[PDB]
DNA sequence: GGGATATCCC
DNA sequence: GGGATATCCC
């Protein structure tokens, strides 16, 4: 199973998280910081070697998006059956101190979910599956960068911005919740839970329809969200 | 002074502003793509040692945010005059045909611009000058990242994400415009001209005052502002 | 012009 | 939760 195989190779098969810094054509190295906007990519870069791997020994093609504002990170599939498209999307998140509850943002709620074609490499329908690859790290901060330029020799010196990474795979609908992850950016939110709750997929929506419906009609303004619904209890009761 | 000194440094004191890729500690390199959220940060890393070296040589202390979502990136200050705080923010944009017109997005019009302390490192009132260090660049059209992992020796075979970089130092009110930069995120729009106009510091606003009142007044959307004001030439009369 | 990519702060 | 960094895409 693409999945089983996948999950398998994600948990240290020989993989080690060691990205120390950025490098300029001048040969001089600049360390990282807690910028999430860059860490994200670093997280995806760790996966890109392993997805493609499996994908290979399974006979599917992988297609990264050409444009900067389209979902999802990866698009696996076989030409023959070019309707059985799977979709993998990398999501990171940080912790401060050990064993805290986490949460991720699961993506747009007013895009291809409701539009089918808006911002997605392929029309929403060609996908049979949508997976999520979640990462958790202990951010090492109290930050203010590392005010210094390095060289190819001090690599070992270079401090990283993360510690004790944790990965897991799961279907999106399984770990989705009933609250926006981001406001203005209309994102969906994840379940507030213990990392392991994710592994196990101890969610809240009973199936993928329950997850689409809920999100399909999650009004955007609190004003309109009152006389309709704010959560699972609210929605469920809305079934009658 | 502090200002023109910075410029020299930032105007070919030798620097090239080129990046290669990401770099691990086992020494294995990974290339980059034109992704903005990344490039905007790398350009950042480049700027910090340049800034530090100048300030420090004029006896200024430097400040960086702890929160990743507060303004400004940099914060130079003289303790012998703590109320004389200056801001520096890196702003990037790209173009294909090495010449076409330009546009930047300089911050939110509904935060420190109207309440003194929302999402700002120190209070707005404690700042004398607000500077924009802008970078422009030609990006390899389309986008091809590839997944090869070079190394120090193959430092040359590695594809760069951009080429022909440009930089400018100028004041925030001189380069601002009368249209939004973005919408949902509520950002100020830089002027839509040509590199040079920027260097010229050939704007539209009359004063650092007009721009203030201006953006201080920007209604969040079409409905409201369409019957108030939608541009400076409109701002004007409205002022009566 | 409005909303889209990611995830975060108070 | 609402608004914030980064800027773009359509």
């Amino acid at each position: 199973s693409l999945r089983s195989d996948l999950i398998n190779a994600l948990y240290d098969e020989n993989q080690k998280y060691d990205v120390c810094g950025i490098i300029s054509a001048e040969g001089k190295i600049y360390p990282l910081g807690s910028d999430t906007k860059v860490l994200s990519t670093i997280f995806e870069l760790f996966s890109r070697p392993i997805i493609n791997k499996i994908a290979e020994k399974h006979g599917y093609i992988v297609e990264e998006p050409k444009q900067q504002n389209h979902y999802p990170d990866f698009t696996l599939y076989k030409p023959s059956e070019p309707n059985k498209k799977i979709a993998i999307d990398i999501k990171t998140t940080y912790t401060n101190k050990e064993n805290e509850k986490i949460k991720f943002t699961l993506g747009g709620y007013t895009s291809f979910i409701r539009n089918n074609t808006k911002n997605i490499v392929y029309p929403f329908d060609q996908y049979i599956a949508h997976w999520i690859i979640g990462y958790v790290y202990t951010r090492v901060a109290t930050r203010k960068s590392s005010l210094k330029t390095y060289n190819i020799n001090e690599l070992n010196e270079i401090p990283k911005p993360y510690k004790g990474v944790k990965v897991f795979l799961q279907d999106k609908w399984v770990i989705a919740g009933d609250l926006a992850g981001s406001g203005n950016t209309t994102n969906i939110g994840s379940i507030h839970a213990h990392y392991k709750d994710f592994v196990e997929g101890k969610g809240i929506f009973d199936s993928e329809d329950e997850f689409l419906d809920y999100w399909r009609n999650y009004e955007r303004t609190s004003q309109l969200r009152n006389d309709k619904y704010n959560n699972i209890s609210e929605y469920r009761n809305w079934i009658y």
